[PDB]
């Protein structure tokens, strides 16, 4: 009996791939613990994890109670437990060690690797980090102590070249922006838990060869950094069954039914919202002047706190009331069943902010993607789709906040994408890859029981 | 040889409509029309009917009433400002008037300028009338406001005002305008001074018919609600005229129309100008989501209106439009797909549905509305509900509006009294009709 422990990171950007990566162990028969930090911050991670336990009953649970965080840095509650977690992680390895049956292994979120990094080796098994984004950005943090120790970091710096990978030439203007400054929290936790990769055992990436092969081949030869760990390109992490909320009112799909094949383009930011109030009235500006059927998938400002303001008091009664007439769009404050939409053969282009689980989604269902990058890993993320040449972003419209980007550019550049068939034949291409890769014998089959090899 | 008449209308799309549908029936007599327009007019609205008036009848002749404007001390509503303005500057009349050719043969001016305006008129020494532009039930409680005034019971003690004979017998307290419950307001001492001037008037215009208030038509020149009142000319129904519709206007909103089975669409508008505060209006739109019916919902321009769930219903459901524009109101009222009218119950829009044989669920919310809505219910093709209150006195809930509008959608009875008083009005212009028969009588001392 293989017997994996997996402990994800706050948000639903690290739960989701968290919960299908265990969905892809049990069907190999292992046994699963899931380590759940407590108290969960978002009622979607609540939801989420109670539909997962129930598809999946045999999986234990290990609640992992937090103590109060009080950091002066941030209010956020993602955040907080963040700060947890690193301050709180001793009580994990009385939970852990005294353990039936004996684990087999160890995988937790690459963001605490810190913390976590002496628990495993106390427990002395082989212990990996599962990482939720690009490996392509994973390069970009591995490499990091190499381009930090240049002169040219950080005001001389224009391009970053990291040998190898997808992205050849990374602009200064794709990095996040507290990555430059010496001085932010983001740079001192890059600095510091890049070099400790040396001591893993491996790392995990929600992606395949057909969308990242360079990168992959550049961490496992030895390119990007000396002493790297292996790195199991295991996607795409397919949507699964208990992702699907269990009474929805199908009026989305239903929607999407009544619209030709191919007609709609589905806006999504991510799982919160990260966009002002300013840059929101333009997207729908830009949505409306686009001519173009949309659903737009919008979240409540502040997590968990609903707000009786009118889709008019967001967007402005005018740009309501063109919409209504028109009747080409959709706009939904609520949780969809994203794989759902982005399954339909309505939908042919997806605005997206390019957070990596959405951009896998994308290629599983082979959806050419409008890349409106918005905070960290999303400028290099939207350009490893803009290399595969299946999707498009505009470098010019900044880190969200930056500047207004105005309805017209939101509109022309739609347009652009839902009419380029060349975009799409090319998802269509990526698509067919990310069929094989978890097909029998398959990149993903090939990847897990090499993983498996070991462990016993 | 020609009767020459002159009309002056007040501020405000729900006196000039009825002052320029009286003008066409007064072209289709034959006589030549003066319209007074006092300047520069307030709305927008005001300045693109009256040009298509003119255009489609460019025999009338405008005559510019030149006002200069008030102070900011006096109001911050544009519409009494004018009012403001025409009471000290209505001396200037008299010269353009009495030096107009043809000579006037009568004058007919709006009913809330009948005290700087009387004294001008009798120096002009022509027939001179009013044109009230709101119910004659409610003229009949502006003629008896004097009696009523000089009660013991006046004004605490009273629970209902009993005008003798009139349409409704009893207007109960909570449906007097609030003002001209307090002595010391400024709408009682306008109500005190203008009423006693009526018996110096040689009659009085209403928009009404007897086929809607045949009661109060009937006391009124009966002497039963004031001894001596001129002669009432009950020359309704004013029917929707082709100048009022505009030109090149979209046709989004028919087209939606067309698409919707008979009588299931109910129709939302709240008058000529915004009167309803934010909170309100966002109960407005989840009772229409909550009522299941069909909507076309007209919004006044003054955290949003339009909820989430409305606008998706509104474009999965196809159930409902919204829109904030001048609407032809007429082609709503008249089309098949609509089934019921939600009215503040302005008088043009009573008549209006009286016209076209729609239902009304009243929801009044100033003035006279809640006189005239009884004035529907009480002719058994109308609903309102007396605890909902004047306009912010309470926040009516979504569920109660939804409660209401399947009320009356759903009553057969009510559409059934609609049909029938939509016949009267048919009859009432036609050969022989009483509105030909008052507008005769109306005009044989004109010379
Ligand atoms: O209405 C919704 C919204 C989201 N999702 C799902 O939720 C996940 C969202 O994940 P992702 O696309 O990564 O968005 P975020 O969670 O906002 O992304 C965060 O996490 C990512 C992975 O670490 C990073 O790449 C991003 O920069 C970071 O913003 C996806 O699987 C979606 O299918 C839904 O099912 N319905
Ligand atoms: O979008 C619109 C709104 C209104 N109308 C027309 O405008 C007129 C509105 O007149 P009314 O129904 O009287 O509304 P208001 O002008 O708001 O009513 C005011 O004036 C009335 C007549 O004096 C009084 O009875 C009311 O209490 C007072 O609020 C009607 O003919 C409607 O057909 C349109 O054509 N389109």
């Amino acid at each position: 009996v293989v017997h994996v422990a997996l402990l994800p990171s706050a948000g639903m950007g690290h739960l989701t791939p968290f919960l299908r990566l265990a969905s892809l162990l049990l069907h190999q028969h292992c046994h699963v613990t899931l380590i759940t930090p407590q108290p969960t911050v978002s009622k979607a991670e609540e939801d989420l994890l109670s539909r997962f336990l129930s598809a999946f009953p045999q999986v234990n649970q290990l609640h992992f109670h937090l103590p109060p965080s009080d950091s002066t840095i941030s209010t956020d509650p993602f955040f907080l437990q963040f700060a947890s977690i690193r301050s709180s992680s001793h009580l994990l390895t009385p939970l852990l060690s005294s353990l039936t049956p004996p684990l087999s292994s160890f995988i937790y979120d690459m963001t605490l690797i810190s913390p976590l990094l002496p628990i495993a080796e106390s427990l002395g098994v082989p212990h990996y980090i599962l990482f939720t984004s690009s490996a392509t950005m994973f390069s970009f943090f591995a490499y990091f102590p190499t381009l930090a120790k240049s002169e040219s970091f950080p005001g001389k710096l224009d391009f970053v070249e990291i040998p190898g990978v997808s992205v050849s030439s990374i602009p200064r203007s794709s990095i996040p922006p507290p990555l430059l400054d010496p001085n932010s929290l983001f740079y001192k936790l890059f600095m510091e838990d890049s070099p400790k990769l040396k001591k893993l055992h491996g790392v995990l990436v929600n992606t395949f060869e057909g969308i990242e092969k360079e990168s992959l081949e550049a961490l496992n030869g030895g390119k990007v950094v000396k002493g790297l760990p292996p790195v199991y390109g295991v996607g795409p992490f397919v949507p699964c069954e208990f992702e699907k909320v269990v009474k929805r009112g199908e009026t989305i799909s239903e929607w999407l039914d009544e619209q030709p094949s191919g007609s709609v383009v589905y806006v999504s930011f991510g799982s919160r919202t990260a966009m002002g109030r300013e840059q929101l009235r333009e997207v729908g500006d830009g949505l409306v002047k686009s001519g173009w059927r949309f659903l737009w998938v919008v979240k409540d400002k502040i997590v968990d706190r609903a707000e009786e303001e009118g889709l008019d008091g967001v967007l402005g009664f005018e740009l309501v009331e063109r919409m209504v007439k028109e009747k080409k769009g959709l706009v939904v404050k609520e949780w969809v069943d994203q794989s759902e939409i982005l399954g339909h053969k309505a939908v042919g282009g997806f605005v997206s902010h390019c957070g990596w689980n959405s951009v896998v989604e994308a290629a599983w269902f082979g959806v050419p993607i409008l890349g409106w990058p918005l905070h960290g890993d999303q400028k290099i993320n939207a350009e490893v789709v803009a290399k595969g040449g299946w999707g498009v972003w505009k470098e010019g419209w900044g880190w969200e906040g930056e500047r207004l980007v105005k309805g017209e550019e939101i509109a022309e550049a739609i347009r652009e994408v839902m009419n380029d068939e060349s975009l799409r034949m090319k998802a269509t291409q990526v698509k067919k890859d990310a069929r094989k890769a978890i097909s029998v014998g398959g990149s993903q089959e090939v990847a897990l029981q090499k993983l498996m090899e070991v462990w016993k």
